[PDB]
């Protein structure tokens, strides 16, 4: 940086902070990745200086030739990435994706089936204090409380009782595959749209690590930033037939302006996923996260399914007598970054939790293997199984130090 | 820039065909500006990787003593800039922070009165193609056919008929000084909520070039990007009693993680904006606006309200017999950016309109003065006076030229 540390010391000197706990720190946040600095200079472009409400060659303002161009270079790499027929990359987040695909189909009131928040589904997918759950009428299907699989009997039920117009499939944290035939199926046993959101396993489906819910879906949303390892922001993907209709949702339905810079940034991380390479890490990803199940387990911890087929795990503290909320504070006290996170039929409110939620998108795009690995794992046993040890936290402070350099 | 030229030839290709766009043209887009270098060094940070949902010091996840550190410096500074009790910075657009307020205090259905659309009035001030008009019931005041101010016995009846829940006093094409005294006494006696979306004037506002909405508006909505000049992005104010409900409305209700590095940018616009220099540029905006309507009207233009009080202002080109139209297009060809704008009691539809809305603040902020407005009316008169002789265009293109460098 050249302009910012003269202009604002104190914003620059926060920057700073946070760019060293970046690399201090052990991030396992799920959510979570590392963009490439070509990502970053794309959102540090002046794109951000030009309004472009409209779409590219029938914007509603003129000298947008040149945004055209990366807006449609994000839409064409995304196409290829996912085999969609249509992409709009101009959702500022997942939030309002999720929110644009609602507004086009449903009608307040509306019945809509989706995954139980304490299960592993989204706060978009029908919580009473989020948008969803006051505009539509959410009702969840659960997964079985002894392998924690979604129960596709009870996707089933739910459907023909309730009878939704739309029907919601995907997870913040969910650690196995979705069958997104099976969720078609029932969808249209019922007559009833299926949307399904991606936005944690987005990469994976693009390096082919997880099936593609594009040719099961009528709509497709996601974020652009967990495993995809793109900026921040949404897209939604859907057949030609919606194509009119979903634009019209995100402009002039549900946003205003597009953010450009965001959208050239939207477009290099699609060229980033369209290469070999970005195949390779998630692959390593997967394999990193099984790696460290494996590994977890090997420490005497449970895992809710039994383990992953993903970028995520999920642990269940109950056999150690530990809260996720417990968990993460003790991590956090030696540099470990995970979030506490309900686990299904959790006995415990959602703001305590008896679990913690692990990914390996982050570490694995830092350079992190199937050693390291083993080492996280390591770590997480010496620290959560000797919380009042202060000499065992300072062991694994030290440690985490060292995989970090 | 070093990665992007390296990584995605195509993306950096287009944004250096903008980036040459932005320093050749005229660009009169009321709505639009030029950020400096520190805002967009700061949407090009690291803070693109941090999940930060809720608020500082009350976050749902741990490492976030950096970003809060951000987050509230643009909230602190955002009060210090319009004297509110209360900043949420998080909001990802003007549309968003629109929402919000909305989803705080409204209910589905709920009669919401909004200024008239075609009048100055905002797509999300209740147009039946936006959430805005699909979500409540929003009815209408107008300006008086005549003066083009607005009606206040027009507010005062409309809200006294109709009794709305909330009346949303602001604009995007309105240019005159709006009487939120008169607002809130009207709001006072219908015993409804005033909100005020100072989207286009917030700049002015932060200069005291224009009354402020603060201490008058139970909710003041606004974008970053317009007059102040910052990142593009939103931003609620209000009073401490609904601080809590607002901040609840954006997360967990209507968003989901924010975008910290869109909020650092925030941050150091609003710093920029405190400066003494930011004051002297938003009334060389103002004089410059007031030179620009004057030297239009010595070129046989007419104007919307006769003139302008801030930023912006509106030709009426039916005494010329061209539409918005027509004026937008071949100012487009000449290297001018203005765009079409319906006129109050416009008698074409918003697809072709009888007008053209221009605005200074970018030019302003590349250095124009009061000379340079002479100039540009008197393109414009050369222009629209003469729409078929392509030797008069060609004189305008290099005249345009001229101002550029």
């Amino acid at each position: 940086m050249k302009y910012l540390p003269q202009q604002d010391p104190q914003v620059f000197a926060a920057i700073e902070q946070e760019r060293k706990r970046q690399h201090a720190k052990i991030e396992l946040i799920a959510s979570e990745n590392f963009v490439s600095r070509a990502v970053m200079e794309a959102q540090g472009s002046v794109l951000t200086n030009k309004y472009a409400e409209g779409y590219p060659g029938r914007r509603y303002a003129g000298g947008c030739e040149y945004v055209d161009i990366v807006e449609e270079l994000a839409r064409e790499r995304a196409k290829q990435l996912f085999g969609a027929e249509h992409a709009n990359v101009q959702p500022h987040s997942g939030a309002q994706a999720n929110m644009a695909v609602y507004f086009t189909v449903l009608e307040h009131g509306d019945t809509v089936l989706g995954m139980n928040l304490s299960h592993g589904g989204h706060l978009t997918h029908g919580s009473p204090v989020n948008f969803s759950g006051v505009q539509y009428n959410f009702v969840a299907y659960g997964v079985d409380p002894e392998t924690h699989v979604i129960d596709y009997d009870d996707v089933r039920e739910k459907a023909r009782l309730h009878r939704p117009k739309l029907i919601v499939a995907a997870a913040s944290a969910y650690p196995r595959i979705i069958d997104f035939a099976k969720f078609r199926e029932i969808a249209d046993e019922v007559g009833a749209y299926l949307m399904v959101d991606m936005a944690h396993i987005a990469g994976l489906v693009a390096a082919g690590l997880h099936p593609n819910p594009v040719p099961y879906a009528h709509f497709v949303t996601t974020t652009t930033h967990k495993t995809l390892r793109g900026p921040r922001g949404g897209m939604i993907l859907c057949q030609e037939q919606f194509a009119k209709q979903i634009d019209k949702a995100i402009f002039p339905g549900i946003q205003g302006g597009p953010l450009m810079h965001v959208i050239a940034a939207k477009a290099v991380a699609f060229g980033e996923a369209l290469q070999d390479d970005f195949k390779a890490y998630a692959k390593r990803v997967v394999d990193n996260a099984k790696r460290l199940a494996s590994a977890l387990q090997n420490e005497g911890f449970t895992l809710v399914s039994g383990g992953t087929d993903n970028h995520l795990l999920l642990v269940d503290l109950r056999p150690q007598q530990l809260t996720g909320k417990t968990a993460e504070k003790v991590l956090d006290e030696v540099g470990i970054t995970v979030n506490k996170n309900t686990i299904p039929y959790d006995p415990e409110s959602p703001f305590v939790t008896s679990g913690i939620r692990i990914g390996t998108a982050a570490v694995t795009t830092r350079g992190f293997g199937l050693e390291e690995m083993d080492e996280i794992a390591a770590i997480i046993g010496l620290v959560l199984k000797n919380v009042g040890s202060e000499q065992a936290l300072e062991e694994a402070r030290q440690r985490v130090a060292a995989l970090t350099d």
